[PDB]
């Protein structure tokens, strides 16, 4: 069908955080390996102008200034810290369009357009017409309080969802949504 786009998750893995070798709160304690999915929305037979609105759905504890080593931003920005549920550990999130020239968008509001970033100040801006919508995902872990030594399990958490919007009413009205996931895993703290 013309509008038969279907969602697919985009996921990033706790298991890629290096060992945290250790006091200031909050502070970033490492970055996960950034991930990407070219086909978060895909499958409709008629090309469309599309955009993705990200809404985080974990508790927001506060803000921290940061500049991802990954991505190409040269200035620090404010990021919302989201509660993993594990005491002392939060995450911050950036997202971007799929292709490398689009900028990392810090998640620091209730919702934001991750691509095109122009849509945050122009409600009629969309990606150029094509058959898919993808994105890049960046996450860093944040010490929000004192951490014990040793291994810690992080549960799998849904960080939020991307809503597909379009200037084609029939596609926009479907309110297709795709999950943005933190795959759980183990981290290790070494307190010397
Ligand atoms: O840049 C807009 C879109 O271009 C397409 O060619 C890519 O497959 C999508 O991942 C991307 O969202
Ligand atoms: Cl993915
Ligand atoms: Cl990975
Ligand atoms: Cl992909
Ligand atoms: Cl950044
Ligand atoms: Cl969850
Ligand atoms: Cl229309």
């Amino acid at each position: 069908g013309a509008n038969d786009y279907v969602p697919s998750p985009i996921t990033i893995n706790t298991s890629t955080l290096p060992v945290v070798v250790i006091h200031t709160y909050p502070r970033v304690i490492g970055e996960l390996t950034g991930t990407s999915n070219q086909y978060i929305f895909n499958g409709g037979s008629l090309i469309a102008l599309m955009r993705g609105k990200f809404t985080p759905t974990l508790p927001k504890i506060g803000k921290i200034t940061y500049n991802f080593r990954q991505g190409n931003n040269t200035q620090s920005s404010d990021f919302d810290i989201f509660d993993t549920g594990v005491p002392g550990l939060g995450i911050i999130i950036g997202m971007a369009g799929y292709w490398p020239a689009t900028p990392l968008v810090p998640i620091n509001s209730s919702s934001i357009y991750i691509d095109p970033v122009a849509a945050n100040t122009n409600p009629n801006a969309y990606n150029g017409a094509t058959g898919s919508f993808g994105a890049r995902l960046y996450v860093a872990f944040v010490a929000t309080g004192r951490l014990p030594n040793g291994y810690v399990t992080i549960p799998t958490k849904q960080l939020g969802h991307i809503l597909l919007e379009s200037n084609r009413a029939s596609l926009n009205n479907k309110r297709l949504t795709a999950p943005v996931m933190l795959n759980g895993g183990r981290i290790q703290v070494q307190s010397l």
